[PDB]
């Protein structure tokens, strides 16, 4: 399943979580939103872990994958951006 396909799915999930987060900040509805967001963030993180593992595999075996170096770097930046986006929301859910 190509990285670019997964990338689009992860971005959509982060955008959806941000929508929930904006609702949560505005605000039983609060309890439901808290749960939905916590679950949603955990789900995104599982997906990010998988992307990170694939980056590691591809970098370690360039003969097999032949992924251009620029493209590999853009994957790492994408994962870092998404991790940061998730962490911003997670910070506010603590406790």
């Amino acid at each position: 399943d190509p990285f670019f396909v997964v990338r689009g799915e992860v971005q959509k999930a982060v955008n959806t979580a941000r929508g929930l987060y904006q609702r949560w900040c505005e605000l039983e509805e609060l309890d439901w939103t808290t749960n939905e967001l916590r679950n949603g963030l955990r789900s995104i993180e599982w997906d990010l872990e998988d992307l990170e593992e694939t980056i590691g595999i591809v970098e370690a075996n360039p003969g097999k994958f032949k992924l251009p170096a620029g493209d590999l770097q853009e994957r790492k930046v994408f994962v870092e951006r998404m991790r940061e986006a998730v962490q911003e929301m997670k910070d506010h859910m603590v406790s």
